[PDB]
């Protein structure tokens, strides 16, 4: 098979049609531990070992390795990530080929072409020798790349016209990528790639927060707060004994406003684009503020149902 | 082969016969960008580099360069313009000879013989090296000059007389130009060349006014909006979210109605024309006004039903 | 060569004998414009310079010189105009050398002889040097004057006896000049010249009309109006666009009417006149009001059949 | 008040007595552009605003339009040029009343009557609804026309006598205008006007001089060349960078001298002047040659130290 | 006190007199981190807080914010600059009035007028509220603003003359400003603002080539590069650790030769400027090609030796 791994720094998505027509969607949180998992024996595993470190999963702990540092794709943990994502499918193990992302700053330059070089650092990654024990890996044969922006515009980018352009906005944990495509994808305008804004922004002050609430956790954990800022009810079964909710939902708070300012004045980079979309996980957390901001009637503004899957589905139906 | 190119500020014409009789219009319009174009491939494709600064096609966005200034028929753009229309002819890349355009101006002088010294740095411009990149570009071996006004009138002219004279009206996007010629090409009576007086005018306001629209944009959407003035059902669909296409409309109006006062009042400066004939583009927008202010009875007055293309019709049938 | 140059106001009249008994009658229209020509090679050309200002030929437009004053006799225009005609007259290119015209009162005085000092004048004139661009002009060498009245009698006198008289009337475009020759030129009882009476009446009125009917046009379209004034069709094919013939015509009739009266009162001058005789292209405007003002027998009549070049033929055969 | 306006083609002069017996005498170059001004502060202003187009003030630069054709006294910018000239007087802004100008030619046609058409034509024009911003504009109620030849001699043919005759030279920026008046104002005997024959002549080769020393100017930098042409350090401090103070000069040089023989020779339409007077800004450019051309004696000549306020004095002391 | 501070996007310039008729010339580099400062305690200082994010200064690493981008002049970051630039005066901290800039093309609009609107938005923008820690920082009361072009002319406009005229060129950081200003500022003819063509231009391609070079840095240590481009002992104190001096001096030689080229096409919008001078820090780096290209004698040309001071200079002396 060919199967298609979105490779984001915090969630591994990926799409793959079992030949019955059987097209899957599935999702896999990266948070790794440097050192094995201990057993009691119920299908209690998954210990991978690669070039001296060990690793092994766990959602719930701080040292879970931190991966919203830029050369995330290039880390040998990324190769761990895909490999235990893959691992979780409901697959038959096996030799298959892949295609991936690279960010958009990654494949290009100053003149605007494939950055060869990194590119092919990327595919070389991925041919990195790992062992789990008690068991058989898949094994990664071909791999090509994609960038981080155009393909999640796909379907709406068809019924478009050609003399029009759609804004993809591509919000992630350490990336915000954005794209004018004109019209189908018979021409793409302009790119932009800023790799130091990402959801990232407000995931690293609630870890400290959390802290100083005593919660020393996960990233995972943090994001799973992020997720459910709305219930306090929920809230309170995550923030371990406190009525200091209070200390810690003020300080998301004043975060998650100070990211919008600075996403903001990033689009007015951009101009005279007809229709505006917004993806990634991300998109669910400043899509009213760039609707609004962007004075676009309701019926150029495209906002999708599962906005974490939409590049990994674009990767897909090219 | 001997190719006509009437190079326009704003479209290069073509005229161009395969050897099987088969004399083919090709119509470019111009708009390029100081950069190259970034690539999904599937001949997305076209950068051009000369002279340090590189080049790349973009109808839709500012930032491709206004060439409504006078010293285009020197420009290296023009080069780059004249090449880049060549190259989507679907000609045998090859060694070609060309005619080309001057201005009406340009050629003559105050005792109005050719401008032999604007003639040669003309030729000169068509010697620039050029590169695009993947691919080979046609080779530009002889070049000869014609004046912008003579030829539109060329069949017409024949079937005249000898004592009668045909008023040739060419308004293009940068010049006036305006001829009389007495009964066939057998005699030239007055020339005249207004290169501040083009369609320029209104797409110079209109340009502004869609940026008042929040749609600021090429010049060639501008004039995709002047060609579609009588539909604001089309307008809809090009001018960026608004009530707001009535600030855009009467802007557009006002400015419409002010061409039309300055452009008669120079042909004021001619007189016992027996024929009038308007070509160019432009002819489409002041055709009426000028019939009725010159008096001619129907059977005097001819006016094309490819207005754009009489000018390299005529270079090609002489 | 001898070559004879009846420089007319209005029209040069050539006779010529190659030397193969080849005598040659050939004229040319004035109608020159101070100003050069503007070409489009294919023997497009004939500007001449000199003492300062240029010319060129403009058979159709305004600000030709309008030659009907008088000083047309010694004017610079005058060498120009001769020049050019010699220049299309299928010669080679030479030093040659002329007999030319004056009017009747140039030559004459109080004391009815030569008036030196005007013929010299005249003689002067034709040393002026004037260059044509791009080829040689003829070299005009030795010079000669006749007067504007004898030599077109000059056959029929011959054929007349020693007692009788034959009436010569002259009318050209500025000048009446009239002459009684008695019986051969044995004789010349009576002259007369009237440089304010000319065929220019009518023409600078109809020219005054033309630009009420908007054909603001040259002296020579005017006149092909007066030489085709019998044909209404061709005057529509002449007349810029009206059903206003009718302005024209009235005003050219009205004004050909009231030439008459004046030129008839004029030949109430002449008395004992046995036979009578009408010269110049404006015979035929006047004939038929002569030959009945006189009640001339038949006989006694003779009008010919090229009236516009009886003078020159009569300057040769002497 | 009654208050004269000479309304000339490049120069409007005024006349005006404010009821202090105070007779003024204002003149005001006309050269305008079709667009606004752009202010700093410090009474920096005048901007008007007619039938869609706007135009101000710009004495220096090109595309200040070029008001040498004939039909300046019907043009929109007339009426601009005229108000503009009023407002800067230094008069009570108010309703008033004027008398003006037209061309010998315009007033009168083949039977030498009072061209009513033409004359109303004109005093429509200054109905003509006119806007300056932030201020108002002098009213223009009642109109009257006088023709541009009579009145400069008006002193002169005074104590003349009443059977002798003054011959009356303007030469202004289009037009030549010469009128033979007898013995005072108790006639008039001949009248002509030749509205291709103005100092226009050379101003119209020196602009084009002007361009080829790299110094393209407005047609008032040109004249203030003109006026200014016999010091040579003058013309250092306004030919922009040049040892090429000798292509301009001599180019000059020679139009001027053609500029003499064509106004000449039109002199020689009339004849049995007693006295001639020479008026106009124009007339310090042919004084010597008319002069010396007329064997006039010293005393029959008259020519005054206000050349160019002769005609609207005139106006006024009628 | 009234005191001057010319806002530049990189360069903050001041102009004051402490009222002992001192006048002082300050400036001061703008590069900020979006976080504060990290203390031992010898005044390390300067933490400031405005609406949501913090900043403080850096001079030397990247994420100091980019502020090449045209919106610069409605920035919260300007505020921030501004403050940080006055705070280093050695003024006594008060209340106090100021005037600033805006660039050529943001007062002016269709019709050159002033733009009210993006004047007032710039006012406002100084009304924001800002805390530093431990101090007060002063306190602007009144301010208004002057355009980017006119002022830095005003000592050598004054001792022009009235019909002659002086080119200002800006070169800035982001914007090209040019104005025509005909003797002393009793006109201005011209204006032109390009907001894509600023220094910038080599700036930004010069950073990605240290980045290459392994030295990724701010934009103050690239321009650091540029001013001691001719010494490459210099340059080796700063370009981390390569004989690949060489890939970074071609890089910046090339892109330099490729400003030249757009500049100067830029500026043959503009004829008839009689004098020259050329202000702002950019100067230096295009003086010889401009003054070469526009043919000017050594005595028209004023180039200073302050040029990045010019223009708050003139500021302060109007
Ligand atoms: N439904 C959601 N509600 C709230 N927060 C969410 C939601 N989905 C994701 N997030 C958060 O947003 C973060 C970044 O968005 P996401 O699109 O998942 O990044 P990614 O694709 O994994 N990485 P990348 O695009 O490479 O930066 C996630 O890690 C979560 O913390
Ligand atoms: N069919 C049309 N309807 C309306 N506007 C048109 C039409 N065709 C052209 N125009 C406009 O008229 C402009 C100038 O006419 P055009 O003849 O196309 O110029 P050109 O020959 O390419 N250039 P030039 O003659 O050098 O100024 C175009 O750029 C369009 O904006
Ligand atoms: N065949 C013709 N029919 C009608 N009108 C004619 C004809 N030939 C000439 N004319 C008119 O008569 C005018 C004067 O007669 P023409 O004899 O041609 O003058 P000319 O000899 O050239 N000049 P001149 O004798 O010096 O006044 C011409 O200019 C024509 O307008
Ligand atoms: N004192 C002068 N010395 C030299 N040239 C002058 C002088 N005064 C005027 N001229 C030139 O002569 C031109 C025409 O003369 P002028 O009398 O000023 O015209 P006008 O009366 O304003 N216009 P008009 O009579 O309608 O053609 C001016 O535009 C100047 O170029
Ligand atoms: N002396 C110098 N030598 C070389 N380069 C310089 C010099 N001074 C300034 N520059 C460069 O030129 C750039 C822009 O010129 P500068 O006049 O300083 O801009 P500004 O006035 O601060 N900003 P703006 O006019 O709004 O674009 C600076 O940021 C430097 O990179």
């Amino acid at each position: 098979m060919l199967v298609f791994i979105d490779d984001g720094s915090t969630n591994i998505k990926l799409q793959w049609q079992e030949s019955d027509g059987t097209i899957k969607q599935h999702i896999s949180p990266n948070s790794f531990k440097r050192e094995w998992a201990v057993s009691f024996g119920d299908k209690k595993v998954f210990n991978y070992t690669l070039n001296g470190e060990q690793y092994s999963f766990d959602p719930i702990s701080p040292d879970a390795v931190v991966t919203t540092n830029i050369a995330w794709q290039y880390s040998d943990v990324n190769v761990v990530a895909v490999h235990h994502a893959l691992l979780t499918s409901g697959l038959p193990v096996s030799e298959v080929d892949i295609v991936c992302t690279l960010p958009l700053t990654e494949y290009y330059d100053r003149n605007n072409q494939p950055n060869t070089e990194n590119i092919e650092r990327k595919k070389a990654n991925f041919r990195k020798k790992i062992t789990l024990n008690g068991g058989d890996t898949f094994t990664i044969k071909d791999v090509k790349v994609m960038p981080e922006s155009i393909p999640a515009g796909y379907e709406v980018l068809q019924e478009l016209d050609e003399l029009d352009s759609l804004l993809i906005i591509d919000l992630g944990g350490t990336t915000l990528d954005i794209s004018q495509v004109m019209g189908k994808l018979s021409g793409i305008s302009k790119i932009y790639g800023d790799s130091s804004l990402g959801v990232s922004l407000v995931t690293s002050a609630v870890k400290d927060a959390l802290s100083l609430a005593r919660t020393k956790g996960s990233s995972y954990l943090a994001d799973d707060i992020i997720i459910h800022r709305k219930d306090n009810n929920y809230l309170k079964q995550r923030i371990n004994d406190e009525n200091k909710i209070s200390i810690v939902t003020e300080a998301m708070n004043e975060a998650l406003r100070k990211l919008e300012q600075r996403v903001l004045n990033t689009l007015n980079e951009f101009s005279g684009y007809t229709h505006v979309m917004v993806i990634g996980g991300g998109a669910e957390l400043i899509c009213d503020a760039v609707k609004k901001h962007t004075q676009i009637r309701d019926e150029r503004f495209f906002k999708t149902n599962n906005s974490q899957y939409d590049l990994v589905n674009g990767m897909y139906l090219i």
